[PDB]
């Protein structure tokens, strides 16, 4: 039973990134695929010598042909220009993509970074034929990495004891939910309770997770370890049949009163891909933002079409 | 530099299993301590090959005398009688151990684990001198593993994805808080909303897991290799900074509305122990069964002097 | 995909520290097959909790059903009596583990540790009919880690930047090859040259390394934390396709002159099992101890053979 | 207890690499350093968020101060010109670089001394068998807290390759590459092993040809060349071997690696750094490995140091 191959669409920044932690992780043979010539060659060829260091054997190549997705058991897709006008371009490129995505893997399990992404997983899901269960997009996991991180720095708490639930699109409308953050298990409150956290800082807190993909492009440009990290950890979940409860973009079949559409929430993600969708049990304002988050996305996969 | 010095003054089934996981996680050198001639050394041979394997190097070494406590990091306690009949000759194994602790190595970080922990942790707080932030019972974080993993096999999620919360002693009055159960952050209740479990298999799991010892004692042994890892998991996070937030045996100083005794509850591990002792925010009806934990192990702390 | 499914034939010590390391390295789904009722379920349980604190998601059972090796991808056999008068009590369990092996799990692939492993394995292989690239026996991994260990405290290097080679067979008659030892890739008669070993200290340590298993015994402890490591070690290799190179005990078929005969040799071992046998350039000195081993598996496996 | 504080002095890409894999292997508290505005901090809080993916807790910070050098435990020094500024790439060759990077190792040395004299330095700075001498004496850091990168990295390319070949596990191959790092690297075909068994056996076997491997090592030799070309830089692998050196210390592991170290007599050389197998652990370089190098071998590590003493008296 041989090695998972994981086709990295895109072999940029978080492309670079990614490859690195599936050969530190020892997750299955790479592909770096670009339009860009030679450059996913040179990537690939500098990635896999550390298979040495890191004890693995994981194959890493470059591509500049989708053939290369032949056999793909996961496929991540960062590929696309990078507001509104660039929506009916990147569709094309799912256009293109997900025919190549039907004919060389349509067993694979999809994994698409394209923002707007809740638009484009969408647009690739339908492009690609795939079934519901095998597509999500990144958001979640990302978005409350920052809320995780900064509420457990304030805390001084390990950040992954940190559990925080943001849903409904990833990017400005993103829907942060106060009432689901724990530390350790224990609800939030508790803390603010004790005066260990004021709901200032909080708020604080809330508008620079919303804001940091602008924060770190003002410092330097567009975040990529946090985001191919986010990533990683998705496609683990899968490659590994660990069954984490990640929150990603995926196919609303009514959940939340909503349908043809997808958004950010919690999902099950195992060999069987989404496994389960989790609807939070919002109240009306948080509901309220969520189908605001929803309208957005509907508003620009018009635009896309 | 150099490497933590962790002492295991017990070296029967649990400690076999800690040395093995210490040379894993390349976490420290490593002494099996016994009264029992010999088989300590023997142990620490065996282990101690286990380096090539691992691509570690912890040395492992057997003892038969308390001088080999001396530089040590960690303290792990297992040793003891294995029921009131045996408090008063535990309590002379705990002031033993004390005297020893105080005089090689009073800055150690303390872990006990003999039965009933939240009495003997205590008197070998008092014996050992040692602050009250130095040394801790292992309880909850055991306990909760049971809870965790039953509830994650009946909804199909990774176990520690399945977060919750046990308290006031470990033992037949452990304190089981349906309240503060999570799953990927989300309330267990939600979980039960949606009919994916019933409130009887709960209840069924809560009893199966203040009954865990014993049903593994009928078919085989007093558990070993979870106390192990729980334990390992705890001087894992003191050693490494980790700052979990983990339930343990803790001096109380009116949390709950008690003191000068210890019990199970929340708190956070890192470089300078016990950071913080997290009280949970109980209502008027789960503070009656902490209440009832402490009155039981008051009582047997009696009978211990 | 799903989970590779382990099954432990035998939950006894060594079958609990396997269970564990397992489940800390997410390997796969375990079974813990044994013989008697209770007690595997016992351990089963015990170990499942691990899972939380591992971060893994890998189910434990306990099992007394040979119907559990049904899809099976790994198979470790340390079920047997625990002395030459064992033999052919030992062949019996073989032929009815191979016989089921046969039945359920035709194309898994098995590693056999009940000793003398040279000959056991080679039992299970005839009774079992699975091919020769999905069985093997352990010997070499554990028998190095304990000379490479020694060394490493000598020297004061990492233990595995050690690296040695014993070959032939798994027990006294065990042939430890001082040329074909190396400290970080560099061969030991540098550090030998340079008096920062001796060769009577080696010596010594080649007499520590052949009587391990006995100074454990004889410290009142039993053999099997390392063992268990070292099993884990060539199973994961061939769950996740790493081609380590690795000394276990596999059929001749030619090298050093043997054949019909299964010996300790560095293997490579990935995806499709045994890759690769590699024959040592071995010496006329060194090929007449080889045949004293191969010798001594012949003479017990005659007496195992019913 | 408390953790590690490593600094990297610079913050590109092979800066960015590192703070990763540190906090994937939760090794240290890890300080961005650079000249650079605003880019360290970027990219600081940007890894910062792995924590959560990786249960690590290593603080990641971004500085533009040499006063983050106090309280270092490790120095990573990744710092220095790769081209002549303002110049076309037709009118600069590579010992121009040198006066002006050794002017960089004055600078980085003086705070060094000043900030964090016994902290543990690995010196990638190009060419590194000069430039880490440089530092060295810059700094007044002791002879065993100061070392280059080079082996770690190009032995990986040779191990690699030779792995793909016999298709083994890449680490199965052991190798060594010594006297210094660049185009003198010295490769060492008598000490490749194939999990412990001589390359020779292998070659006997026909499993691999003595054509084909000195078609690898041509490639091992030009690989950075190699990625260069391919409109791409080498920045992972180096960042992988240098965390590999800075673990064994940090973790007292006494791995054998292959690093630019002071030789005090070894191979018949004194006052020069060069590439040598070393043990690293907690007290840094606890052992120097003087290899029995035969006459060939002898003489291509005497070239090797005889070009590191070229450009270093350039660099002067
Ligand atoms: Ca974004
Ligand atoms: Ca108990
Ligand atoms: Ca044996
Ligand atoms: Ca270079």
């Amino acid at each position: 039973a041989p090695k998972a191959k994981i086709v990295l669409v895109g072999s940029g920044m978080i492309g670079g990134v990614m490859a690195t932690l599936i050969v530190q992780k020892n997750l299955g043979d790479v592909v770096l695929f670009d339009i860009v010539k030679n450059m996913p060659h040179g990537k690939a060829l500098d990635t896999s010598h550390t298979n040495v260091m890191a004890y693995s054997n994981c194959k890493v190549s470059g591509s500049n042909t989708y053939d290369d997705l032949a056999g793909a058991d996961v496929v991540i897709v960062t590929a696309g220009f990078t507001r509104d006008d660039l929506l009916p371009l990147n569709n094309k490129i799912m256009i293109e993509i997900g025919g190549h995505i039907k004919k060389n893997c349509p067993n694979a399990f999809i994994i698409v970074v394209t923002n707007p992404v809740d638009v484009m997983v969408q647009l690739l899901h339908q492009h690609s034929g795939v079934p519901k269960n095998k597509i999500i997009g990144l958001g979640g996991v990302l978005d409350t990495s920052r809320l995780k991180y900064y509420i457990s720095q304030k805390l001084n708490v390990c950040p992954r004891d940190v559990n925080a639930h943001i849903v409904g699109a990833h990017g400005n409308k993103m829907v942060l939910l106060k009432r689901y953050i724990t530390v350790g298990g224990i609800p939030l409150q508790e803390f603010i309770n004790n005066k260990l956290i004021s709901d200032a800082e909080l708020e604080a807190i809330f508008d620079r997770t919303v804001n940091t993909a602008l924060e770190i492009v003002n410092l330097h440009a567009s975040p990529y370890v946090a985001p191919a990290a986010a990533i990683i950890e998705m496609a683990e979940s899968y490659l590994k049949d660990l069954k984490k409860v990640l929150i990603c973009s995926t196919l609303l079949e009514g959940q939340y009163g909503h349908s043809d559409i997808f958004g950010g929430t919690p999902v099950v993600l195992g060999a069987n891909g989404v496994e389960q969708v989790i609807e939070l049990q919002l109240n009306s304002e948080e509901k309220a933002k969520f189908d605001e988050a929803i309208a957005e996305t509907k508003r620009m996969k018009a635009l896309a079409h």
